[PDB]
């Protein structure tokens, strides 16, 4: 621990050399391993001496090798596959990963194995391979399911995994992000690990709330609740269109965490800018969001200029039920008389009539 100070210092001051000579003064190997790489992806992220990164690729490589046990081994070779695959050398990645794989099924134990196989399918997501990072988690959970010791020790195994599906999730943008979460909450629910449980399912109302702008480190912020943070990461990253969706995305998750900020949100949203044009496809999505987070003037204006036939009697129609819930019937008639499907206004008619 002071020696991955001396380790870090040596390298703020540009001397490498030196720092990896004390690398070896690390007890654990697949420590040395971690540090190694972790360097080099520091150098190729933060355009230091790139001349370095050859060399030090071949200390951890070496140090992988002589490694024998078969556990050790396979999280090495994944530490560095992960970092190859950062640094885009995608066929060495997936080599790397291979011989992860071949490791991993030399190992006896399956609980073993099963914990193993789901760090290297942490790895391979860590990589930007959230495919195949699934599929090894599954296998990862089929070997340690399958195992024939008792309840109890499966137990801890599926935790594991449970714990690094979730991680992965994290730092996967929505999209990807989500296969993760729901293996994961299935996991913690099935095991009776309510609290844990409790935190995977907020994050996949976040995730599903922020999903076009779901960076990992956006949907990061938004948990914490540092909420203009997040909005800064969407007003330096998109505009137009995607700035707008992202800031309403933002505004309805606020909304669902009862901060009642979301409000300035939202109107900062469109008094920032000039409308931009949008696709049709936009129009729909904006409707539907300020549905949701209770504009109903502006999803009404966005719902009329919707192209699709179909797509415009469905958002007509949640609005003018929204209307019901909340009162204010003086426009109710006219938005559902408005509807271009009769079938789909002849729904709404029945659902207004709730006995509530």
């Amino acid at each position: 621990m002071t020696t991955l100070e001396e380790i870090n210092l040596l390298v703020e001051r540009g001397y490498y050399e030196e720092a990896l000579a004390k690398v070896y003064e690390i007890e654990d190997p697949i420590e040395q391993v971690q540090v190694l790489t972790k360097i080099v992806v520091t150098i190729y992220q933060h355009d230091g001496p790139m001349e370095w990164i050859p060399s030090i690729m071949e200390d951890a490589m070496y140090i992988a090798k002589k490694l024998r046990d078969p556990a050790n081994k396979a999280v090495a070779y994944s530490i560095i596959a992960s970092t190859l695959a950062i640094m885009e050398y995608e066929e060495d990645a997936m080599d790397f990963f291979n011989r992860a794989i071949d490791e991993a099924n030399e190992i006896e134990s399956p609980i073993e194995k099963g914990m193993v196989l789901s760090t290297l399918a942490y790895h391979l997501a860590i990589a930007g391979y959230p495919d195949n990072a699934l599929e090894i988690f599954n296998i990862a959970f089929d070997t340690i399911i399958g195992a024939e010791t008792s309840y109890t020790h499966k137990v801890d195994g599926i935790l594991r995994i449970g714990d690094l599906l979730e991680k992965a999730g994290d730092t996967l943008p929505s999209n990807e992000a989500m296969d993760f979460y729901k293996m994961a909450f299935d996991i913690f629910d099935k095991l009776h690990v309510n609290q844990r449980a409790a935190i995977v399912e907020k994050k996949i109302e976040l995730a599903k709330t922020v999903y076009d702008v779901g960076l990992p480190q956006i949907r990061a912020a938004l948990l914490k609740g540092k909420n203009h943070y997040a909005l800064a990461i969407i007003k330096k990253k998109y505009s137009g269109v995607m700035r707008l969706i992202g800031e309403l995305e933002v505004a309805l998750w606020m909304k669902r965490v009862n901060n009642m900020e979301y409000l300035d949100v939202v109107d900062k949203a469109f008094e920032c800018c000039e409308s931009p044009r949008f696709t049709d496809v936009n129009v729909q999505h904006i409707a539907r969001l300020l549905t949701e987070l209770g504009n109903l003037r502006r999803a009404l204006k966005f719902a009329k200029e919707i192209q699709n036939i179909h797509k415009r009697s469905e958002a007509l129609k949640a609005i003018a039920l929204e209307l019901v819930r909340r009162k204010k019937f003086e426009e109710v008639k006219k938005i559902i008389e408005s509807i271009p499907d009769p079938k789909i206004r002849e729904e709404a008619l029945n659902e207004i009539g709730t006995i509530e």
